[PDB]
């Protein structure tokens, strides 16, 4: 029986559709890179919705990790994931919460007037998908709904706490407060750097968090993001991982833990006792679909392995099952157990 995972992030309606490399230009995007929308993006979403083709699917970052999750833990539905965040009562949201509640996750969630539910646009050209997230509710997730007796509840119950990156663009004392939960309950606090924005323009935020996240787990980009911000004179993703266990501030006891996903490459995984690779299984890239990225599925086949007690290799292992998989799609229950 998994311990109990508390996850938090954006819920957020992915808007998903084939796009030009002259509509990256027109809406002043870097290809393959995930922003916020801003003023330079103004009229984007009627642009893509207005296309031939465009797929409306739940999305999220977090939401996504433990959709994939639970996918693991089918015998838990209703026992296994909580997840909170902040959503309005429109045709997006009620999406988003049946979606994640059909599957088995408890949707610990905020209503809110004050915008409507979150969408992400995901431009996809070619092999590559570029994302301009538009939060909405999501950026109204409150302190009076973090301490609302359901997300008390959910905290208290629970051994395991992943926040994303994309978390410390609300309110970094929301993130606080599941540090120091995860404290009280001897648990785990796990954050993932989501993009290299989080780096770049929320390192304040980011710094707050960090002594009190014993895993940190990002990919290649993020990982030598993470130096730029550290100005460690290094892009070796094995030494920027050994800095990290090592180097920065840990004030937990279960011991830091460093894993720097690398697409076909391998996995790098580091804690105080060094570090180690864990290589990605051969896949035929004509089965590599262009519609999911890999990130989220990689951290949710990680936790499903990590609340059975699995080694951290295993863990590592497991969410490269699930990315394969996920990667895949253009399928009921798994094929791979922990
Ligand atoms: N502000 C915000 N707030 C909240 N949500 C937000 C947000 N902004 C955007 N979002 C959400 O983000 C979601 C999309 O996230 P996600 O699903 O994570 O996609 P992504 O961010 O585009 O991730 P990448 O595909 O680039 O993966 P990666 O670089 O992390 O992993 P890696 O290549 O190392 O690969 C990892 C593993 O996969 C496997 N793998 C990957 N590629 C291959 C390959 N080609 N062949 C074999 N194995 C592979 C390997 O095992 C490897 O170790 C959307 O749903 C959106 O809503
Ligand atoms: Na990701």
């Amino acid at each position: 029986a998994p311990l109990r995972v508390y996850v938090q992030c954006n819920p957020l309606l992915d808007v998903s559709a084939h796009v030009s490399d002259e509509f990256l230009v027109k809406y002043g995007l870097e290809r393959g890179t995930a922003i916020l929308l801003s003023e330079r993006q103004k009229g984007i979403f009627d642009d893509i919705e207005k296309m031939p083709n465009v797929r409306y699917v739940p999305g999220g970052s977090g939401l996504n990790v433990a959709r994939v999750a639970q996918w693991m833990q089918q015998a838990y539905k209703g026992k296994f994931v909580t997840y909170v965040g902040c959503i309005a009562d429109d045709r997006y949201g009620k999406v988003l919460k049946e979606a994640a509640e059909h599957e088995g996750i408890v949707m610990a969630v905020e209503h809110t007037t004050k915008a409507g539910s979150g969408a992400c646009a995901v431009c996809i050209t070619g092999k590559e998908r570029t994302l301009v997230a538009d939060l909405g509710a999501a950026n109204h997730l409150s302190s009076e709904h973090m301490r609302s007796p359901a997300v008390v509840r959910a905290m208290d119950e629970s051994r395991i706490f992943y926040f994303s990156g994309f978390t410390l663009t609300v309110d970094v004392n929301h993130v606080l407060q599941a540090c120091r939960k995860a404290r009280e309950v001897d648990g785990l606090f796990m954050i993932n750097l989501s993009a290299p924005f989080i780096m770049q323009f929320f390192s304040a935020q980011l710094g707050e968090v960090l002594p009190y996240t014993d895993i940190i787990v990002a990919n290649r980009h993020e990982a030598k993001e993470f130096a730029n911000m550290m100005k460690w004179d290094t892009d070796c993703v094995e030494e920027i991982a050994r800095r990290a266990v090592s180097e920065v501030p840990y004030t937990g006891t279960k011991g830091r833990v460093v894993v720097f996903t690398r697409d076909i490459e391998s996995t790098v995984l580091a804690t105080k006792d060094g570090v180690e690779t864990v290589p990605v299984p051969q896949l035929d890239q004509d089965k590599v679909i262009d519609m999911n990225g890999a990130g989220d599925a990689f951290m949710g086949g990680f936790l499903s392995a990590y609340a059975v007690g699995k080694d951290l290799r295993r863990c590592c292992e497991t969410g490269h099952y699930t990315a394969q998989e996920v990667i895949q799609r253009d399928p009921e229950k798994p094929s791979f157990s922990p």
